[PDB]
């Protein structure tokens, strides 16, 4: 079908959809295409549902009705209004997400949470200190942990004038956040004022409302993802540099698989401990199979990737995809970007879904509540379940389509620092000799707007080329891995200069860096470099880019990174095009005030030409050639 | 004219719709009607704006096309999550609200606040030692207020397990939000989750969704709007029985007028303070005036009224209105239902409109940023720009269109019991003898699709009839007192049984018991109806009703109340009557959760006789004969 080869450039994908056709199993291609075209109004950002005097949209009419809602709002601040809470919305999503690492470190404190352990201590006491906690090179490693926890909680908070992370930024930028107004207090408190600010009748300037948007995404990628990823390294351990697989073919025949599919590692990393049992072993070997085969979906999938080295069935759009090979078990969710389809989809042959979170609920699924008290005896019940499934698989409907590709994983900015000796010098002397001449964030997900992973990979291929190395999380991870980018061999795709330095590394030119939440890790990254040199984030050769996004915490990932100095380049607008204010302050307004500013470009190569020229602007005012 | 009789029942309103369309000035209604008719799928609740997968739009068709959104969601997980946020967006108003008092009761205790004092140490060493504060009716006032403010402020973090004010719901009532997993744990926390839960892929099953909008709603009533409500009697004074008048005869031509608009008394109490400032009446006396006169709009006119019985101007439709009187010289606002319309109107006009709060701004206003640190000069500037504005009003432009009517204020649950004698036990015996049949709290807004006030007021009228005792809040006291309902004459409009007990204790058949945020009183005399009697709220024959509802703070009230045991009426349908299920849970589905339910019902003699209906089952519950 050529309509199938327009919806993806992987065989795997194609191959499934062939599939999906042959058995009536509509996908979220289809159901796309029957939501186009989509209300123009929405799509615009000009409506408005904030009470019920409305709801409004606001039109350009002759007689000159509808310019105003019915509390006089206009479409700058209908617009500004729909946008901020659109960004909440994200920051809430990585907010619940460090929570509940805070509440799993701090079970192991209390040793109330069988099966999780510390298992980074030189991490824990590294953060511990520098977070402020007494002698926390010297006390028991539990105390330690209780005092941490006590300064994350309190970042959820109410009483802090900024996040305890917050000290990573330099200084320059943190006075400049002082003077905008932007500086984040509290992860929870900036998701609630901004609900407080878009009620009819309180925060009615787009300026201001946008203003506040970043202080939200701020208290994100320094406060709930940033919490989220060094709590989990230090529970499951920092990730280092170690070889996996990619693409449906990571699925076996022979083997009981479950699919692990959501965000968070206190569930998927249990599950996979489950399945490594001996006595969970030996009930698979007793139903049939040759073992237990868990193989990741999405950002859980990255968690299990960085530190275990689990290969990787496929990313977003992939994932109703990975049922229809018909060799799925189980899919085993938590929340977050689990599409609802899947429980139709999995309906349609042996396969369990099982939910595990109290915020994950999905009607006919089959929920097994995971916390940490319970966890390693819910998980090992939740295998037993795909098991019993397995016995029950139609062979005749398995079609595992491809060979997985090889990929590394596990570049923490810990591995980074180690790879290069300890210091950033052999990195900075590479910034300035030219050989690296900047650096991009690739980051975000799928959208079936866009052929899938087309521009991923073109903007992937398109930088390394030009000498910028590429720091790949989120679902950007198998879309650079099935492109063959994510292993030190592919050195051979990048420009002289790149290769050259990842040759004397021994790393690749696309660096792994994890999920989405690991997207703080950039940000670490770049505080790091902006200090050692003395300069502001964005004063650094850096950018960022979400070439095939969708989701609201992609929107706060790409708010925080503008917000802190990186200019971030988005595939698609979001739906404020309807004021021409709005999108002037994302595209301009903002470079005037945060130093970076948003990028709207659908043709990849395009967008490698503007992130590049950024690039090229900022190595001019460091002296660089 | 028949089109300007039908937009309200009042004769200020009618004469200021007159002017208005003689000056061609727009108001709420005229845009209301430009916004009919409403998109049918917004109205509905079945269309979906939370990632860029779409936007999408539910449509019920026998081909079964658009019956799900791109990422497959249905009508029922859709309109729950728009319903989930339309409820977090009206918690999150009152949380702000609660959180700005404990700021400034910290600056108090901080010798940082300028102005303000402990007004009511009594019931701050009360409400202390209730929470547990240790020495509380020994140690240093501002000793004990410090720490209030600790157990406020982690009421406001992540670490508890149900929210401090709780404990004076009846222990049955306790034990079955436990079990539901309904109970309030943090104020703040809530709201982030809703918004967690409703992003894509993570809650997709309504029964669960509604479920939290219930404990988001809780975390108002029992947290942010129970906090505000008892800090501001701490800070500002106990409200006491006390006369005053109402409309826009409030207004004086001869005077400075300043309308204080919003809802927090932080700001109003500090305007008033510095209008009794004797070289500021000589500055007002300078500029012709013969004294300035402060009136109030909507919730801080309700807490001037509580405490200060300072006049009030209006209710939420009046507010424009009151501009067009020509005789407004300047509006001070802070936050919530503050209608931007009110700019441009003010534009027309001399006068000024000043924002004092950050989270308040509105594109053209006058902003003189108010903080505890700085209200004490910052007030004093606000009303020297009133009385320059005064200086360039236009005398034949103003209409002052009726002359003000008394009512009765001031009844804060410590006024009711100290009118009782001391104990609940005359209310209760009043009670079981069938004197008082029930008590409703009629609550909430106005609303243009309802002619204003006249459901509000035949409500009233209604309920007091059928010896049903109405306790009134928010803007619905405008409507009684201007309805002359709100004076203890108003015994003769009462049934037999609830005139006799209103003249015995000096009363009117309507007690005014506040602002918004103090519908958290009406929850406080419930749980100790409820304590007393050993019962549940739910057994209790209390109901709640806002006919002319318009926000989403009215929501989430209405909310919290059917989760706490209160049948609640609402005059206009949430925008959900896309999904039958969602519908028939809010309708139904709740009694058999939680003990109450809502109601939809544009006919108040209707629900009045469904109010009546419940309280009767009510007293059967109680076996009282
Ligand atoms: S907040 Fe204003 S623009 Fe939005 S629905 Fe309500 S009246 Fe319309
Ligand atoms: S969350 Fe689902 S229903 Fe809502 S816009 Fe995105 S794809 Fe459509
Ligand atoms: S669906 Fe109502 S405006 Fe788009
Ligand atoms: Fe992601
Ligand atoms: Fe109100
Ligand atoms: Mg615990
Ligand atoms: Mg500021
Ligand atoms: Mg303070």
């Amino acid at each position: 079908s050529k309509t199938i080869r327009s919806r993806s450039i992987w065989d795997d994908a194609h191959a499934m959809l062939e599939k999906a056709k042959a058995e009536g199993i509509s996908t979220v291609w289809d159901r796309a295409a029957e939501q186009t075209p989509a209300c123009k109004f929405c799509e615009l950002g000009t409506t408005c549902r904030n009470c019920i005097m409305g709801p409004c949209r606001i039109a350009n009419r002759k007689d000159g009705k509808m310019r105003l809602g019915v509390c006089g709002a206009d479409a700058d601040v209908i617009v500004a209004r729909n946008f901020g809470r659109f960004i909440a919305g994200g920051a809430a999503g990585h907010s619940d997400h460090g929570r509940d690492l805070i509440e799993t470190l701090e079970a192991v404190a209390e040793g109330k949470a069988p099966g999780y352990t510390i298992r980074d201590v030189a991490k824990l006491r590294r953060i511990a200190a520098e977070l402020g906690v007494a002698d926390a090179a010297t006390r028991p490693a539990h105390d330690v942990a209780a005092d941490l926890v006590t300064i994350c909680y309190n970042d959820f908070g109410s009483r802090r004038n900024a996040l305890a992370f917050l000290a990573r930024a330099p200084q320059v930028r943190r006075d400049l956040w002082q003077r905008l107004g932007m500086t984040p207090r509290g992860v929870d408190r900036e998701i609630a004022e901004m609900m407080h600010r878009t009620h009819m009748g309180c925060d009615n300037d787009h300026t201001s409302l946008l203003v506040h948007a970043a202080r939200t995404a701020l208290a994100d990628g320094w406060g709930g993802s940033m919490i989220g990823t060094e709590l989990s390294d230090i529970l499951f351990g920092t990730p280092r540099p170690r070889q996996s697989t990619v693409n449906l073919g990571v699925l076996r025949k022979d083997a009981v698989n479950i699919l692990v599919h959501g965000h968070n590692p206190v569930v998927s990393e249990m599950i996979l401990a489950a399945t490594r049992e001996p006595a969970v072993r030996q009930a698979a070997q007793d139903a049939g199979a040759a073992d237990i085969n868990v193989a990741g979906l999405s950002c859980t999938g990255n968690e299990l990737l960085m530190r275990q080295g689990i290969p990787m069935a496929g990313n977003h759009l992939m994932t109703e995809l990975a049922i229809v090979t018909g060799a799925a078990d189980a899919i085993v969710a938590d929340y977050q970007c689990i599409m609802p389809s899947l429980v139709q989809i999995a309906a349609c042959y042996h396969t369990r879904f099982v939910t595990t979170s109290p915020k994950g609920r999905f009607t006919g699924a089959t929920h097994v509540e995971v916390h940490p008290h319970n966890a390693q005896e819910r998980c090992r019940e939740i295998v037993m379940l795909a098991i019993d499934a397995y016995t029950r698989r139609d062979p005749a409907r398995v079609d595992i389509p491809s060979q997985p590709v090889s990929i590394m994983s596990g570049f923490s900015n810990e591995a980074i620092l180690e790879a290069l000796g300890g210091t950033p010098k052999p990195l900075i002397d590479a910034v300035v000799a030219g050989q690296i001449r900047g650096f991009v964030g690739i980051v975000g997900c799928n959208n079936p707007k866009i052929r899938q992973d087309s521009a991923n990979v073109t903007l992937t291929r398109e930088l390394i080329r030009r000498d910028i190395m590429v720091l790949a999380t989120g679902c950007v991870t198998t879309a650079a891995g099935k492109a063959g980018l994510l292993v030190p061999e592919a050195a051979s795709k990048a420009g002289e200069g790149l290769a050259a330095v990842c040759r004397s590394l021994g790393v690749p030119p696309v660096l792994h860096m994890g999920s989405c939440v690991d997207n703080s890790r950039i940000l670490q990254l770049c505080a790091l470099l902006a200090t050692t040199l003395g300069v502001d984030i964005s004063d650094l050769p850096v950018g960022a880019s979400s070439p095939e996004w969708y989701s609201e915490k992609a929107a706060a990932i790409a708010m925080y990174a503008v917000a802190s100095g990186i200019p971030t380049h988005l595939g698609l607008p979001p739906n404020i095009l309807g004021s021409e204010n709005v999108t002037a302050m994302a595209l301009h307004g903002l470079q005037d005030v945060v130093g970076a500013a948003f990028m709207v470009e659908p043709d990849p190569v395009k967008a490698a030409d503007m992130l590049e020229a950024h690039i090229v602007a900022r190595r001019a005012r460091l002296g660089l050639t």
